[PDB]
DNA sequence: ATGACCATGATTACGAATTGC
DNA sequence: TTAAGCAATTCGTAATCATGGTCAT
């Protein structure tokens, strides 16, 4: 629509005179045409954008996907004859897939075996799906010519083939290539399969791949479009795409780096009245619609696809509802016009993220960045919906459409469909501000650029892939094949660190820390520890290696080389990986904005979790090359490394030396070890420290260094990894209240908790009045007991798991759900539950909190005294006052029992005798809330009971308007789901306890 | 009369969750 | 076909084991 389409590049164009440099963002396999090049037919499409904005298709064309396998140790094996011979059988094996067979001299990643290299046949294939049979083949025994690999060799350099292409040719996601002038070629407009400006192809040999270093780091004008939809379904039950049409579609579309998106539409189901700022598309029936958004989709050219829950609810029930409606022009809105776009529902699992189940969708050529997924992969947070992150990111808590009237603002008039569309912009525009904020597109490229792998790899594969792509290539790069080693069953664990002692109690005296840079990766790299370094005593008796010179032994006994040997490819991946962290910690350094530096502070530690996950991967036994040795001599190293330091901080800083006290290791944590050096002042405590991490980093090798990090001048060490103190890394004013491991930084408990011991610790710490503290928390304990806490603070979050043994309370909530509602969490899904009062087991103790709300059932106080709070306040507050001074405070002196509205099957038809006040006299036959013995305090407790409906009607006006004020009318009823506002579950209990005290004070 | 048997605390074990490096 | 590692705490539920209250004897 005159401002949809991208650039039209000159019409002065040609195949020659023209350099397209473009930046890749998708990469995908697929047939070219009947001709072939280079012997082949398969090609790998470059799906890019270009520094101008015009969309290009580059087909890399002529590339075979190579296997690597032993050569035979045969005297017939040297023989030109016999290969041809052998590769005739081949063909007739398969019906000629195989092309040819490369005699090369590589060496194998597994072990240092002196300098010389075996020969290795490098097997070509037609297309590159033969190679899987072929390598099957290889290693089952069902080829034989000559019994050369009838016994099984084991093969070599397993990958895909993308990755394949990308490796040899360098191609690292999101980098920049380029095509020379005139050596590639246009496809002429009748074979042109894709909508982008440009197809062209060209042989893999011929292109140049840019590094993304130097002047090929800058980024494209990517067309990213953030979209939403809204769909009215019926009462009670949840959208459906067989019966709950899709109503409005709200597309926000903008353009990578700026500050505004270039438009905003809003296709609608019925006439929708104008609204400033953004474009309305109206249409009449749902396939109009639908082949509309496709169209737009198609014409816009959107490099990326962000949003909210995308990839899980609104691609596919767009998919679904386009398939109920009979629209089969709809699902071909990607790069390529002839494919479709087809759910396929895997499955990810991994520890550090939780077995989750994604229903992918094919969209080709378009990069996608479903914020659901980013931030459940990069924040750890409490809630994971829409409005949580908004309040948690952005902080703002806007009202939240109800669900069930929905289907009666669609059926009325143009206005109400016109608030639905400005909420469907909203919704449509949040993702986009968030990818803004949390800097999601440029945290991702440079991590796409630094490892190498496919965008799209970053969101649906783990850590591993990463790493394995860095091996393959500086493996490449370095003549090396790495083997198909098969992936062994399981293992239970090997030995970890050795966490020292706790020496638990308050710390007033500054507590320096010293801990080390990169511990693992510093290892790694320091004693040259890699797969190629991997030699044994038959290996070392064999090359007549001096000892400490050329070959050292770890301390969990393995066998190494010196870099007199050979130098590893771990220590320049880690080398590169660390080179990045240093760069990403600099701009950390130099920024000011306090959001921003919570961005590059998340940036700077992706990047030391691969450096990590280069040491996990080595160790991970589920998984490609798992070498245990590694593992386990880089962490015997590291306990060690850490018992050594605490010896020599405990040895030079003592007495003797000429020091005024004892330095002593109160608590270390694998790499740190907080020293406590005695000294009251903290100046002294932090240059003393400084002085201990350089005398210590003094007496190791180099790449490994100790740094003075931080100092604790009230220092609480609850127990072992647990603790709590102030940060001060300058002697002037404290950074922030650390909380390690403590009940408040956790996630599977109430957030009054966490509150709590918040301000317990402020107190304690920063104003150090521990009267105070304990007196607040008296007042939260009088505030449990007489049920004076709302219920979005009693709310316990716990993620939900695919199978359980013993029955866990959250499990039974979503099975529950199901069962009344229709649809429950997944798993995965972070389920939230309050625990309501009764008898049986805990886990039959567990609701929904808007269930609990609406039926006014009672939440269990005492569960939440004793088994929420009790615990971590006592842990807290007991190495100050002493463990029974600190329990005694919570006794149950006082309960308030509600048994109000809870009509059910009991608490109905029964009645309240209206006792009387003060002394709760049940001779109240004389009317009046008072009986003729305490009639005295008739006017005190009609003090109490005014003052008390004072304060609720004052918090009920300012709640209500506040609503009012949020919900931007005035004239309009204000019916908001939105459950993650503070003042949600807040308002309807100030209503309800007003109502029952003006009840009661209406007696008089 | 003497243990028998049922009911009620200690103790151990392990699943489940989360966080710390 | 695909998935970094381990160390550590805290809580809930069950299984098992010591010990007492009361009864046929
Ligand atoms: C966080 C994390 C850590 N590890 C291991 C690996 C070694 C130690 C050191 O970890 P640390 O966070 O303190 O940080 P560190 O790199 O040692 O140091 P600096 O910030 O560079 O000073 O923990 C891991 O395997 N996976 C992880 O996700
Ligand atoms: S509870 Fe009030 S502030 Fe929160 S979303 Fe609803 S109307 Fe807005
Ligand atoms: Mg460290
Ligand atoms: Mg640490
Ligand atoms: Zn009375």
């Amino acid at each position: 629509l005159s401002s949809f389409e991208r650039k039209k590049l000159p019409t002065d164009f040609d195949p020659s005179l023209y350099d397209i440099s473009f930046q890749q963002i998708d990469a995908e396999q697929s047939v070219l045409n009947g001709i072939k090049d280079e012997n082949t037919s398969t090609v790998v499409r470059f799906f890019g954008v270009t520094s101008e904005g015009h969309s290009v298709l580059c087909n890399v064309t002529g590339f075979k996907n190579y296997l690597y396998v032993p050569a035979p140790n045969s005297s017939d094996a040297n023989d030109q004859e016999q290969i041809n011979k052998f590769v005739h059988y081949l063909n007739e094996t398969f019906d000629h897939a195989i092309d040819s067979i490369e005699v090369v001299s590589k060496q194998s990643i597994w072990g240092y075996s002196g300098d010389t290299k075996l020969p290795f046949w490098k097997i070509y294939v037609t297309y590159p799906h033969m190679v899987n049979k072929l390598r099957t083949a290889f290693e089952r025994g069902h080829l034989s010519f000559n019994s050369w690999f009838s016994n099984g060799t084991t093969t070599y350099d397993n990958i895909a083939y993308t990755l394949r292409l990308m490796v040899d040719c360098g191609i690292v996601g999101m980098s920049w290539i380029t095509l020379p002038k005139g050596k590639y070629s246009m496809i002429e407009p009748n074979n042109r399969v894709s909508s982008c400006q440009l197809e062209v192809s060209i042989n893999y040999r011929n292109l140049i791949a840019h590094p993304a270093e130097g002047d090929w780091s800058h980024t494209a004008p990517l067309r990213i479009m953030s979209f939403s939809i809204s769909c009215a379904g019926r009462i009670g039950v949840f959208p459906e795409p067989e019966y709950d049409p899709v109503i409005q579609i709200a597309n926000v579309v903008s353009i990578a780096g700026a500050k505004k998106p270039f438009i905003r539409n809003v296709f609608t189901l019925n006439t929708c009245s104008p609204i400033t700022g953004s474009m309305i598309f109206s249409h009449a029936t749902e396939e109009e619609m639908l082949s509309n958004w496709r169209n737009f989709i198609i014409k816009v050219d959107p490099d990326v696809i962000i949003g909210y829950n995308t990839t899980n609810f609104d691609i596919p029930y767009l998919l679904n509802r386009a398939k109920a409606l009979k629209v089969n022009d709809f699902p071909y809105f990607g790069r390529l016009k002839t494919v479709k776009q087809e759910i396929k529902e895997s499955v990810f699992s991994s520890k550090a993220y939780g077995t989750r189940e994604t229903k992918n969708v094919n969209i080709d050529g378009r990069l996608q960045l479903d914020l659901l997924q980013f931030i459940q992969r990069e924040y750890k947070l409490r809630s994971y919906t829409l409005n949580a992150v908004s309040a948690h990111f952005l902080g703002e808590q806007k009202e939240d459409v109800h669900y069930s009237i929905i289907s009666d603002l669609q059926n009325g008039d143009s206005e109400t469909r016109r608030r639905l569309a400005v909420y469907c912009l909203k919704d449509a525009y949040l993702p986009l501000r968030l990818m803004e904020k949390l800097m999601a597109l440029v945290n991702y490229t440079e991590m796409a650029r630094v490892t190498g792998v496919p965008f799209s790899y970053l969101l649906a594969r783990g850590q591993q892939i990463k790493v394995v792509s860095q091996l393959f290539r500086k493996c490449l790069e370095i003549d090396t094949v790495i083997p198909n080693m098969q992936s062994q069953a399981s293992d239970d664990q090997y030995e970890g660190a050795t966490v020292i002692e706790p020496i638990r109690g308050y710390y007033d005296v500054p507590i320096a820390t010293l801990d080390f840079n990169s511990l693992y990766p510093s290892i790694m790299m320091a004693h040259n520890l890699c797969y190629t370094t991997l030699c044994n005593k038959a290996t070392v008796e064999r090359l007549n290696l001096k000892i400490d010179e050329d070959y050292v032994i770890t301390p969990n006994g393995d066998y190494f080389v010196t870099t007199k040997r050979r130098r590893g490819i771990l220590p320049i991946i880690l080398d590169e990986l660390i080179s990045a962290r240093k760069r990403a910690k600099k701009d950390l350094r130099d920024e000011k904005d306090p959001f921003k530096r919570d961005v590059l502070n998340g940036r700077q530690l992706a990047l030391k979790i691969s450096a990590n996950s280069v040491y996990g991967f080595t160790g991970a036994t589920v998984g490609k090359l798992p070498c245990l040795a590694i593992s386990s001599s880089v962490t015997a190293y590291g306990r060690t490394m850490i018992l050594k330091t605490k010896t020599a901080v405990q040895e030079k800083y003592c007495i003797k030396n000429g020091y005024k006290h004892d330095a002593v290791v109160v608590y270390g944590d694998t790499d740190s070890v907080m020293v406590k050096f005695g000294t009251t002042d903290l100046k002294e405590a932090m240059d003393l420290g400084t002085e201990a991490a350089k005398y210590v980093s003094t007496l190791f090798k180099h790449p490994i260094n100790l740094e003075f990090e931080k100092a604790y001048f009230p220092y609480l060490l609850i127990n072992k990894k647990r603790y709590a103190g102030l940060f001060w890394t300058n002697p002037d004013k404290f950074d922030k209240l650390d909380q390690k491991g403590l009940a408040s930084v956790r996630r599977d408990s109430c957030s009054l908790v966490s509150i709590v011991m918040n301000k317990v610790l402020k107190k304690i710490l920063i104003e150090r009045n521990v009267d105070g503290a304990l007196a607040f928390v008296r007042e939260t304990i009088n505030d449990i007991l007489h049920n004076r806490v709302d219920i979005s603070k009693l709310i316990i979050s716990k993620t939900l798991a695919p199978n359980y043994t013993n029955p866990q309370p959250h499990a039974v909530l979503a099975e529950r759900m199901k069962r009344r509602e229709g649809v429950g969490p997944n798993v995965g899904d972070r389920v939230d539950y309050v625990i309501i009062g009764g008898n049986d087991k805990l886990y039959n103790r567990a609701e929904d909190p808007l269930f609990v709300l609406e039926n006014n059932i009672q939440v269990d106080s005492r569960y939440y005294l004793t088994n929420q709070l009790q615990n971590p306040i006592i842990s807290i507050v007991a190495p100050i006052i002493g463990d029974k001074q600190a329990n005694g405070m919570f006794v149950v002196k006082s309960i308030k029992i509600n048994t109000g509205s809870q009509k059910g099957g009991l608490m109905s038809f029964i009645k309240k005798v209206e006792a009387c006040k003060s002394c709760k006299g049940p001779l109240r036959k004389g009317e009046g809330p008072l009986c003729s013995n305490c009639l005295a305090r008739s006017g005190e407790l009609y003090i109490k009971a005014l003052y008390d409906v004072r304060d609720l009607e004052e918090k009920y006006s300012r709640l209500w308007t506040q609503c009012q004020r949020c919900a931007g009318n005035l004239h309009s009823e204000v019916l908001c789901s939105n459950k993650n506002c503070d003042i949600f579950y807040m308002r309807v209990k100030v209503k309800k306890e007003l109502q029952e005290k003006v009840e009661q004070l209406s007696k008089w």
